[PDB]
DNA sequence: TCACAAGTTAGAGACAAGCCT
DNA sequence: AGGCTTGTCTCTAACTTGTGA
């Protein structure tokens, strides 16, 4: 089904100076998460760790959060609530944290939440912001991702966009920025596919 | 059956500097959705998407609507309210929101309306106007035509026009653009060939 | 929708030798009704006369009937109503004497009769017959076909058989035979096609 | 989830000599039917019609029945009820009168039946024997088949058989038969690669 | 990673079949 | 009846994208 409106998804980095960051990995046909940032594009197989990380210029206060969610890239498409496909759905990998439909999980963190939002019916996972951790310079978080782009029935070879936002606790926008995802089989063979058909 | 009037299809930027815009495409023999500026027509295949992109030079009010209704080019069918033929009519396809004789379709908008007009008898389908993000330039409104041009009882191969008029929250006319409508199953053949005539 | 059953086409001449004869035309581009003996196939354009000569060896007693029939030819369409597709229902072309749902007509026939039939759910048009008028040795009825074969939500390019029975007066079967029909723009262009490909 | 016991796939041609045939095709590339006699498979597209001949040499009584019933082929995965994919169950493509569980239809019946067996768990459809007339040799039956066998959460990739069993009116067997299926995109590719394979 | 399985898209060309000067 | 309009089919080939020894 379809969302009444489309989030935003421009980039804004805020008082706080918020930027994303992604790990260098190069392209093995089989590498679990590999970030392109020419195509500003992570492509990452299903249910694999995805870092992200998130980096400040100054540090928000207590109680700030940080949103993931994801929309479909392609305009005709952004209304449609991105969601698992009927399969994995019903195949019962859920973590104990995450509800069944949800696409973007957060692992490793027991203070995670997931909201399906009772307004514009999009899911969406939260975290508390943590400043970093000694001496590191940025705060990363694990994304899994649940589906593939390609799943029938769900998003169906569709391209997504992944949404971060920085927010304070009542849920206003202190940040924003995005990134496009392809969850598929063969993370490093796409990526340098795509990347060798830009000049195409 | 005939309406006791025609639209008006005059050009009409208004104080909102409202014109359209349309995807650069070329002409693949099937390709879903292709623009000729030499004739100012759409090319497209029946239920594909057809992006039409709003262009304006300052934001209309909160409550501006943006309305699309067909009409016969030729003079001696305007008066001839266009709608789907008997077959399409009776073939379910709706989408759950628009009625069955409607041939123009607005896909992906929840708050999309249909208007059977009780004076004029025209079919007529209306989203809310929302302005770009802040980075995009344009809005998109992606329509759906649900007859080919040469649907027996129906358009029976009389060309048609789009009009879409920018109004206020009474309906009252802000702005008005229109372009041509060929609905064929082979947009890029059809546009190349009508284009060649040209010069004949 | 679907009937039930499949009328039998098996040619059955029957106690009183039932035989079909046709007119001997030729294939000129434009011509109304043409029968290809090499296909047992009359080609014919919509409304047109269609006469079919029905020869006996000897007379069949008063109160025989002569019903026409069609059906799809493919077996995967054979249990498919064959009916006068959304458009040319709605076309009020009716000659006062045939339901507007009817394929087949007799025409010049005061004592047509059109049945429905309750169980089967087909349509069928039957006449009393009549010996051949003094000194002729075959006895015309006059069928107009009011659908092209291609005419879409209707026979939609589907080939049909034509069935002639002759029934006594309760309905009992007395002598079958059966052509194939199709209904074109261009009968004799078609037919000249379909016998050439006969050898392809 | 799994049947209590495995039907019997032996061929038993019975009392009436009960035997399939199928259509001569070939291998173009996207052919929506085509019946490897070296293999005994049909290799067919999703939805499109799969004509099976049902070949007899005498006449089996009036209240016969013909049923299809799909098994994995392998004998690992016999015990698991074969039926649709999550996806395809819940595209609602049903004609009306197949579950959107059931993996076989029958097209063109108005008197097909779907059996949920209640001890067994399998899904099957049946329809009335008819003979042939005293023209054509055989009945033929048009299935469909409703997933690929790739379909992720259905088939998955596993090949099935389909058995076909002819039964008096109480269910007693009168005669089996079965042929290997791959429903797939590309039948014509298909059938040729496993054919060339044959000598690999 | 390679080799292969298996679905999807885009051409092109050849037709199919209505229209009307 | 020619010539053209306009929908459909085959076709092949490239490509997309998952699988697994
Ligand atoms: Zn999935
Ligand atoms: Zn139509
Ligand atoms: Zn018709
Ligand atoms: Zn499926």
């Amino acid at each position: 089904p379809l969302s009444s409106s489309v989030p935003s998804q421009k980039t804004y980095q805020g008082s706080y100076g918020f930027r994303l960051g992604f790990l260098h990995s190069g392209t093995a046909k089989s590498v679990t998460c590999t970030y392109s940032p020419a195509l500003n594009k992570m492509f990452c197989q299903l249910a694999k760790t995805c870092p992200v990380q998130l980096w400040v210029d100054s540090t928000p206060p207590p109680g700030t959060r940080v949103r993931a969610m994801a929309i479909y890239k392609q305009s005709q498409h952004m209304t449609e609530v991105v969601r698992r496909c009927p399969h994995h759905e019903r195949c019962s990998d859920s973590d104990g944290l995450a509800p069944p439909q949800h696409l973007i999980r957060v692992e490793g963190n027991l203070r995670v939440e997931y909201l399906d939002d009772r307004n514009t019916f999009r899911h969406s996972v939260v975290v508390p912001y943590e400043p970093p951790e000694v001496g590191s310079d940025c705060t990363t978080i694990h994304y899994n991702y649940m589906c593939n782009s390609s799943c029938m029935g769900g998003m169906n070879r569709r391209p997504i966009l992944t949404i971060i936002t920085l927010e304070d606790s009542s849920g206003n926008l202190l940040g924003r920025n995005s990134f496009e995802v392809r969850v598929c089989a063969c993370p490093g063979r796409d990526r340098r596919t795509e990347e060798e058909n830009l000049r195409k």
